[PDB]
Parts: structure tokens; C-alpha cells; sequence
């Protein structure tokens, strides 16, 4: 198996960043052509999503995020630091992504991204790439 | 490894369906003995999901998403299109899952389905599968 | 591939527990180098999921899931059972997670932890385990 990873650099407290790009390259790097990839992140505060890169849903999805998560709301994680929201988010939304590489082809659907999600920002982040096949 | 398809036709704009017996039809068309299946969908605005196939339960699946994603609701994605919410529910409860296929037996618990939900219907929508194993 | 399991006792009806030191524990008794390990549970009104083991948190996770999923809410499941929030629960956290091996190291971050989500206790739960590599 290949092994790698990438930063990636959030701007705000919630964000939502397209990083398919930078899997596909050092996929390329690799040259797989049929196993898995594993798209991971180390971080109990940010996720990984995979679906449509279109700006307005990106909102959407932290607006979506800020409303069930209560940033700053009622939770006793608050006497010891300010991001229970985040925990909260990747909880449900999840730090890893299991991705099919068939005949060279990152099994993507057509309108379907690898999406960062960040809960607390602006932070420098980490997304970890493991590669298991031929 | 192995790698295969099949088509769900959903009939409502919400719907939960047991794909179950599609997936070990496939899964016995291979054979496979121990190793991973990876159960995924390409979709940004369906989802697949493991939990029990009981009817009343399947409602409520809906309805539970319904109230979390809010259709219609109030999203800046309506400028674009009219499925906010369907990508919204995708995110939280992800397109893809892993289940261990241990000396021919799929790893499912006792009351365990596969269940697709469709979340922008009625659609004909593709389920991928993938056999990692021996 | 090896293959093994572990029981978790809940005190609870909603519990959140953290069980990475058993996971470990297998994952030695395997001696995994590279490799994928899955830990997954057979039970559809439990969930298992991967963030920071603090008190407080872990107190805020279990009251975040009864707000979203309503126990004793008007559910159709009610009809059937009782349990229908740990359902709908158990379908946005997830049943299973890859977690990478990497040079015997088991690829959590820093705060990240193995938790076993209890949302149908006081029970005597089931985590299956699946190593895959060398």
C-alpha cells in the first residue's frame, strides 16, 4: 500500500473546501488502478464529505451544520474549551472516506467532490491518503 | 477484486429501499469467501444507509430527514436547483459503506439491511459494488 | 485477514463509551503492520463513532443525539417498538469505520478515539473487528 497526505489551509470558523484535486495528485502519483483509497482526516474537529462543489450548497451546508451544531450553544464541553459544535459535526458527518479505484478511475460520480469540512477554523489542516491495491 | 452494478428505480421524492438482495446476489455471483464489499452510490443527493428494513421504521427515516433538511426550506442552493436538502442529507449519512465478507458470510447483524435513500425522486438510481478479498 | 470481536457492556439507555484500548488490544494480538482495520458493530440501535474521549464532550454527544433524534417522539416505529430515536441515530453516525495501520501504528490523531454509541441500553453490545494486510 501507498501512504500520503496534504494540508489544508481553512480560512473561517465553518468552511467547506473542495480538496479533490489534491487526492487525485499524489493518486497519480501513485498510479493505482484497481483497489481503495482512503481519504482520512486526524482531526475530531473537521470532516470529510463527499458530494457537489457548487458554492451556494457550500453555504448551505455550513448554515446546515451551524443550526444542528450551536456554535457557542449550551454544552458542557464549553467549561473546558469553545468547539463542542465541531466535535458534534464530525460526529455525524464522519473523518473518513472509503473511495473505489477501478481501471485507473477514481470511482467519483460525475457531480460527486471530496469536500473538507471545517467546524474551527482558521486552522492549518491535515487530510491523510492511504492506497491499497495494484 | 471484483466490481459490479446494479439500478434502483425510487418512486417518491423520499423513499428508503432494502437493497439488500441485490447486493448478496451479486456478492454470491463472485463468491467471494473472506475479504471487504464496498457498498457505494454515486449520487450527491441519495444516500445508503444500514439499519432495519421495518415499514413504520422506513417512514420515519423519511420523516426524520425531512425535519433536518427541510425541502423547500429556506436554502441558498434554490437559486440553483430544487434539492438543497437531498445533498444536505447525504452529507450526514454518507454514500458509501464497508462490510466484511467473513468465510462466505456477509457481515450484516441480525436485524442489519442495506437500505438506499433516495432523497430526490423518483429517479433511476445505480448502487456500485466492490469485492476486496478471496 | 483476521477477524475478531469484543463485548461492551452499556449502563444506559444513551452512553457513549470509549473503547479504543480493546481495539488496540486485538490489533496487537494480530500484530498488524500495513493494513486496514474495520471496526464495525452488528447492532442497528447503536453506532460507533470517532472523536475526542473528554467527559463533558462525551455527555454533550449523547444529549446532541437526543435532540435530533426524539426518544419517545412521535415515531411510527412506536407502534412496533420503543426505540425508535436509536435507529434514526445509529443511521447519521454510522455502524462502521475504516481506520488505517500504518507501520504498526494505528492512524488516529492526537485526541481522536474509538466510541462505541449506545442509544437502545442498558445492553451487552458486540464490536466486531477486521484486519486486512500485512
Amino acid at each position: 500500500m501507498e501512504t500520503g497526505s496534504f494540508t489544508v489551509k481553512t480560512e473561517r470558523r465553518l468552511q467547506v473546501l473542495d480538496v479533490t484535486g489534491k487526492v487525485e495528485e499524489w493518486l497519480s502519483t501513485v498510479g493505482g488502478v484497481n483497489g481503495l483509497l482512503v481519504v482520512y482526516v486526524p482531526h475530531t474537529t473537521a470532516a470529510v464529505a463527499v458530494n457537489e462543489a457548487e458554492p451556494r450548497l457550500m453555504e448551505d451546508i455550513v448554515e446546515f451544520i451551524r443550526e444542528l451544531t450551536k456554535p457557542g450553544g449550551p454544552w458542557k464541553h464549553n467549561l473546558v474549551d469553545v468547539n463542542a459544535h465541531a466535535h458534534l459535526g464530525n460526529t455525524i458527518i464522519g473523518d473518513s472516506r472509503v473511495i473505489p479505484v477501478v481501471g485507473g478511475r477514481l470511482s467519483l460520480g460525475t457531480w460527486q467532490r471530496i469536500l473538507f469540512v471545517e467546524m474551527d477554523g482558521p486552522r492549518e489542516r491535515t487530510v491523510n491518503l492511504l492506497y491499497l491495491g495494484e
